[PDB]
């Protein structure tokens, strides 16, 4: 029965994150539509029009949002934050804490520039993904220099109540992009190509979407709840002889695990290649 | 609770790792209690029938008990057995039971062949489900054979309904589905594996990398199943030009991925398919 | 106070005989072997060891109780013919030889004397240092101390338990050949400690050593391989780099097509025995 | 014998390693549990549960390690090694030998950091393995500067206790990391999938996986207790056009040797790439 009766959260961008969030924190019930206020250079977006029928408050300007905030994400593309920070740079206050899920922006670019307006901002970096909108993001954030310890639990708090959320060490985040950032995507092209099989061997393409999605949300509920390695749930599945082992076989043939590994570390690289930019 | 109070007997020819994720499922639902479970096996050392015990479920080495206990029963066993079994306990099947056939690949029209020598209308129903029952979760399909009441088909359905998704099919699907759902969660370990060994690659401890991949793909299964939306507009959705995403799914298009789990959904049903064709000749 | 036979004097024959012997379980004056080509190596290194030797296969099966038969597959018809009117109650035959199922030997040695007790057993190589692999199923007139006897000879060179007879294709694919799988792999272990810069004696050693103490850490663990597999894997570290280029080949896949390949070929070699 | 009544010995560092070691040097009766000391900055860690199961003196203060040892082991990630010989590189003594077992972490480097508080640090390098728990490790080791005859005498009768061990040139470290270091991991995916091709042609699993690890086991040994060639053997196991040479064709088809070699590479060449963040 959690409710942060005196949060304002703001968000600077209305893309597809911004969504996301403030949907999963209203059905989670952590957090009323109104006490919520977004921004965006582009008004006319699907998001936006989502985010009104919402409640969310909309507003073209940032130093709107600064104003409203206690709590704010950044949740835009990487090469607008430095001049999102001149822009309402002089507008954080003590109460504000800045939470960036800009891609790749390190929590010294955010720190160094808006140092510059006031010292000690409290910064929080955060990698989430899109499945908080169903309350089933995965999340890590790391604290930056000046946050209290009090400023990482709230924001554990909130993001928990939209999925799993842990505190990590920001050069984990990286890592964790490759993995949970881009791991739901990685998903959507698996379940775009099983429904593609059951198509071929017969299924209708709606049943085959619909079987091949369960069939992966049960597999990972299984592993969540289970304290087994994978390989040892896997073991269970595949019958001797059988058609799972079978299939198996197809897929060790071409090399799919390394495909995925090659995946999370491409994914992980072209983070470090943005935090490059932001520190340089 | 309406199948509660049918207080239903259930029982499972075959004491594997289906019949212990069926099990788990049942009771973990609340629809069955685990007592009013018997299973046999032919070999009682497996750690399956061992869990079974520690549940509650009545266990026995003799398939006869399991078909006098039961109301629904589920056959359990490689499909190689099946021919063995029928004729076991053909002359104890009644005219009450429902017959559900798990095992892969064999055909309605093969268990009919066995049970219709001995009562004249056994009713029948082919099922294909999958392990994560066990957490209901699970995928299950069924066709119902030539005498299965209408009142069959939905309380298997009501049945199976409370351990996962469940949806009647054509017969001539299932080997599809077991390519697809059935085998699915395997592919799903599989990848589960390896995208921590890329985290553990990349500087994440294992556990961490474990967590946070099962819970990628548990949220993005649930946002596809909750969205009327195709998976490739969700692709796209997230994948932010050149960002980290789309430059993961380059690589992974580089390999065939798309094509590998195609290659898996086929393999595993032409070998249902195998497998069907040695219960059918 | 047992007498054991071979019928065959090869690689095999004198596994099982050093195993044996170094086992404490058989004497070698208690056990004979029989050979036409009586200049293989391995028939000079089992004289030396002290088991008798004859070139008469009957000789072997009068000395013998238990009968092993190590030949190559190609001539298990002559040699049932040749021996199988000497074959009385007290014999227990086991067979060793690739692909030879129990039916073809008990449906040539049932022309001379009905209920012949037969055993068939798959083994391997590393017997000679008691570190075997085995498996065996019994035949239609073995008794039940005939197979209980069998797990006990042995087990005193390695692992060994009961299998219904078809899984010894697939067993022969796995440990059969297993041993070969091994020998591969050191030598290109040892081959990229070379390019490394290492020594190869050195080099040899240490991959042997490797794979000596992860397979015991597995026998002697409840746990699955890839369970200590994540154990031995630091994040970032030497060996998550090296498992990623063996993934990158589809390590897995090719010893999965091995363990295949091989209990392919041996059912095709039980084809040409069953006719 | 005299090695070691009266040896204490430390671990810094709860890892993988620091309980492999610890519970192979009590298997082997070269040390009682209760003479060893280990200390680990988290005491969630799995290890660390069991670590205090077997005996070992666990604390969290890397300092009380140092004074209670005489052998003191370094089992932390390579990047903590400069913030650990700051933290109690004054409590280094005369008597203390110093053994690195974190990955890439060259004696140059340790020797500098110790050398500005005592002026003669004895410090030798170890590369184990896992399997030192069922004391069958492969072990080599290296001698520093200042370490004397007794120094690397002992090193090799404490680490002979639990396995192979001998001397190396420090410069062959990597390329043994590479080989036996990494060994064991290519040894449990090579089982995993051996069993994998068992199930595939109709085994049950746990037969696959036990009959697969005891090949493997037997052919090692094999080959440790002959002075033949690997190929050697090999040959002598290949009937001609039987079951076995038919599979090492399709080993050869996918290259599987270069795969092996590839994997030694690999590992040494990252091996070499955090000796390089250890000298920088
Ligand atoms: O309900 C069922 C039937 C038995 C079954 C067998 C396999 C197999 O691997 O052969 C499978 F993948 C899924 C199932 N699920
Ligand atoms: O002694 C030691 C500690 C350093 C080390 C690192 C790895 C790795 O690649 O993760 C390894 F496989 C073995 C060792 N051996």
């Amino acid at each position: 029965n959690l409710y942060f009766q005196s949060m304002s959260v703001g968000f600077i961008g209305a893309g597809q994150l911004a969504f996301a969030l403030a949907k999963g924190f209203t059905a989670a019930g952590v957090l009323a539509a109104h006490k919520i206020m977004a921004s965006s250079p582009d008004m006319d977006l699907a998001t936006v029009s989502a985010l009104r029928k919402m409640g969310v408050k909309l507003t073209p300007h940032n130093k709107e949002t600064v104003q409203h905030s206690d709590v704010l994400f950044l949740a835009v593309k990487p090469h607008i934050i430095p001049f999102i920070l001149d822009e309402i740079g002089a507008d954080i206050e003590d109460r504000h804490i800045v939470v960036s899920c800009a891609a790749g922006v390190t929590i010294s670019s955010i720190e160094k520039k808006l140092s510059a307006f006031r010292p000690a901002p409290r910064v929080i970096r955060c990698m989430t993904n899109t499945p908080v909108v169903v309350r089933e993001g995965a999340t890590v954030y790391a604290t930056g220099t000046h946050a209290q310890v009090e400023d990482g639990r709230l924001m554990e708090q909130l993001l928990s109540s939209v999925g799993f959320c842990t505190e990590v060490e920001e050069d984990l985040i990286d890592a964790v992009t490759g993995l949970s950032g881009s791991g739901p995507a990685y998903a959507f092209t698996a379940l775009d190509a099983l429904a593609d099989g059951g198509v071929k061997m017969g299924l209708p393409r709606r049943l085959a979407v619909r079987l091949g999605a369960q069939a992966l949300l049960g597999a990972a509920k299984m592993l969540l709840h289970s304290e087994q390695h994978p390989g040892q749930l896997k073991d269970n599945v595949s019958s001797p002889g059988g058609a799972t082992i079978h299939a198996l076989h197809v897929l060790e043939s071409g090399g799919f695990r390394s495909l995925l590994i090659n995946a999370v570390e491409a994914s992980c690289i072209r983070t470090r290649e943005l935090q490059s930019m932001a520190d340089q």
